[PDB]
This record gives structure tokens, sequence and C-alpha cells, in this order.
């Protein structure tokens, strides 16, 4: 029997997936598939705002029940949790100011400043990477504060999902002056393979019931009609 009411966690600050309109109200693509899976699997949710870097302790802690929040299913993280099937890809890149010659590479990034969210495989990334070898690598509680230091100027360039940079901010007034800087960057280890519920290891029906309602949104066309408010690309991958 799965709980009568589903908590999920997210944090709404990585637009077009996860972010808050003016009243308060979660909105994007994974509050979207969150809700339309829970209409599927035929049990209440309920939205729990927090940092992303609390989403999996207040899963292990039981405080939630499910995570969406463009959370990358990586090797290192089913070691602690489980995930549903993939809900989109994700790949990693850099931005910068318009016409910086910043490259996704240690040589490029000697002396930058370089933003990442707490507790993300980017900041995992570019920890190991970078941070060691002497670029100032800085961590962020959240995505927005990122996006304010970089116009700000305090930083440099930024590493986070590439569809949340591009829709999030690089298509937005804020970001009208900024641009990817290189390619995206490629490690299946640190950055996994797309995104999923993340899920306690134990909840096995839970996770079913999750399975079960992606297939079917994915199935009849709903997953399509859902996306294409967001983007004109395939989200989903491969
Ligand atoms: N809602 C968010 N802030 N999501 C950040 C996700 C970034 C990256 N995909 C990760 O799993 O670490």
């Amino acid at each position: 029997a799965l709980p009568q009411t589903v908590r999920i966690g997210t944090d709404t600050t990585y637009a077009p997936f996860s972010s808050k309109d003016a009243k308060g109200e979660f909105i994007g693509f994974d509050i979207d598939l969150g809700n339309e899976m829970c209409k599927r699997m035929q049990v209440k949710c309920t939205w729990v705002a927090s940092d992303f870097d609390a989403l999996i302790p207040s899963l292990k802690a039981k405080k939630i029940d499910a995570i969406i929040s463009s959370l990358s299913i990586t090797d290192k993280r089913q070691q602690e949790i489980a995930f549903s099937d993939k809900l989109y890809a994700a790949d990693s890149r850099l931005i910068a100011a318009k016409g910086s010659p910043i490259q996704p590479t240690l040589e490029s990034l000697k002396g930058k400043h370089v933003g990442v969210l707490q507790g993300s495989t980017q900041e995992a990334y570019a920890n190991d990477n970078w941070r060691t070898k002497g670029v100032d690598v800085v961590a962020y509680a959240n995505q927005d504060l990122i996006y304010s230091d970089l116009t700000a100027g305090r930083l440099d360039a930024a590493l986070q999902d590439e569809v949340a940079a591009s829709e999030g901010f690089l298509k937005q007034p804020a970001g009208k002056e900024y641009a990817f800087a290189g390619p995206s960057v490629k490690d299946k280890k640190y950055f996994g393979d797309g995104t999923g519920v993340g899920l306690r290891k134990d909840d096995t029906e839970l996770k079913a019931a999750f399975d079960k309602a992606l297939t079917e949104l994915r199935q009849d066309g709903t997953y399509d009609k859902m996306a294409k408010k967001y983007f004109d690309f395939n989200v989903y991958g491969d």
C-alpha cells in the first residue's frame, strides 16, 4: 500500500524544471511530471521546498518520500538511494559573459571564479577536477544566487544543467548578454544518465508505481504535451 500522501521534495530555484510563480506556487516541468504521475498513481501528493543539498538527507530521514528536482541518476547516488526510470536527459555546460574565451578546461579556468550548486553533480566534478588544481570553485546554496553573482561580475562562469541554464537564464532578459562557454562537459561517472525520481531503496512498491505512471503518460503522449509547454526539442533524450 502506497502512503495516503506522497511527500515530494524539490528545490524551486531551477527553472524551467522547478521554481516558484509570483504567488509562491511550485511551477515547472518537474512539477507537471510529478503531479501527472501522482494522478495516475491515484495518491495525493504534497510538494516540499528545500535547498537542493538537503533533499537526499531528507529522503533518507523519511521527512520526504520522493525527490523530483532534476536529480541526476548517478552510480554514486545509487549506492545511497533508489531511482525511478529516467524522467529526462541532463547534460552539464558552462555559461559565461557573451564573447568569453572560457572553455570547460583546467587551463582555461585558471584564475577564474566558477559557481556551482551545493550538493550537485556539478559541484562534485568541479571540486575534484578544478578546485584542487587552484581554480576558485565557489559552492552556492541555490542556483539563483549563482546567476546573480554571475551578472554582478563576482563570478566568471557557472556550471549547471544545460537545459536549466538555457531556458531558465540565457533565454531570459537577465541572461541576454551571456552564453554557453564551450561545449557540454562529458563525464559519465560524475553526471549520470538523465534525471529520475529519488526514492528510498526499500520503497519498491512506490518505485514500481512511479515507473508505471511514467511509462503510461509517456505512451499516451501526455509526456510530450507537457514538455511542449517548455521545450521545442526532445528533452527526454534516448
Ligand atoms: N532543483 C535543482 N536545484 N536541481 C539541481 C540538479 C543538478 C544536477 N542534475 C544534480 O542532480 O546534481
